């Protein structure tokens, strides 16, 4: 299997903005950890002072060494469960088929998706059919950076030579000190991410992201600061004028502590003050 956790793997800016309606302000309950020697198991969770019951995800990775099949069983207590297999056509090495009987999009169907392809943090090359019960929707992506440099790929690509107006692309440049990388949806969607460090211990981001003309607006500024090797500080901030950190580290044995801050300010809405607080025990 060449499949790690590498799904943040891509531009994580443009998803920082999803803090701003990601119920900012909660608990989360993280231990277990993928990477291991044998088996894997990664528990995820998070609950709030609400009048429900908490919430919490556990996935179990389970593989043989005796064929080539994997077998991932994910219980607990969400939106969605589902379980996930991975199994191999002929030649495991160069091109995999990994079955997800995940329902990601819970609308109130039976949803499912399949990957097809050969992934690795070295280079990620394949695509992708998920549907809920009609024909299949397969997407191409590709995912690879040479040196100094960034190139991601995402499209259909249903036609065979005629070219097609669906299609995203994802350009990267990555210069001596400066990180510049772009990115087009179906040529509609404007995406833009560049990166750039300030002092040794600090270091500032910039996300530009607009649509065609629609409330999907992603424009604004990030900020980071590594104070340590093994802990990790961030920060976002946008027209908005909201005020979010998000700060990460351990404590000594194993035992990993995230703490989250947000300052949002609005009349129209409930103002205030919210803090994340994030647990994870991986050793």
């Amino acid at each position: 299997m060449a499949v790690p956790p590498t799904y943040a793997d891509l531009g994580k800016s443009a998803r920082d903005v999803f803090t701003k309606g990601y119920g900012f302000g909660l608990i989360k309950l993280d231990l277990k950890t993928k990477s291991e020697n044998g088996l894997e198991f990664t528990s995820s969770g998070s609950a709030n002072t609400e009048t429900t019951k908490v919430t919490g995800s556990l996935e179990t990775k389970y593989r043989w060494t005796e064929y080539g099949l994997t077998f991932t069983v994910k219980w607990n207590t969400d939106n969605t469960l589902g379980t996930e297999i991975t199994v191999e056509d002929q030649l495991a090495r160069g091109l995999k088929l990994t079955f997800d009987s995940s329902f990601s999009p819970n609308t109130g169907k039976k949803n499912a998706k399949i990957k097809t392809g050969y992934k690795r943090e070295h280079i990620n090359l394949g695509a992708d059919m998920d549907f809920d019960i009609a024909g299949p929707s397969i997407r191409g992506a590709l995912v690879l950076g040479y040196e100094g440099w960034l190139a991601g790929y995402q499209m259909n690509f249903e036609t065979a030579k005629s070219r097609v107006t669906q299609s995203n692309f994802a350009v990267g440049y990555k210069t001596d000190e400066f990180q510049l990388h772009t990115n087009v949806n179906d040529g509609t969607e404007f995406g833009g991410s560049i990166y750039q460090k300030v002092n040794k211990k600090l270091e500032t981001a910039v996300n530009l992201a607009w649509t065609a003309g629609n409330s999907n607006t992603r424009f604004g500024i990030a900020a980071k600061y590594q104070i340590d090797p093994d802990a990790s500080f961030s920060a976002k901030v946008n027209n908005s004028s909201l005020i979010g950190l998000g700060y990460t580290q351990t404590l000594k044995p194993g035992i990993k502590l995230t703490l989250s801050a947000l300052l949002d300010g609005k009349n129209v809405n409930a103002g205030g003050h919210k803090l994340g607080l994030g647990l994870e025990f991986q050793a």
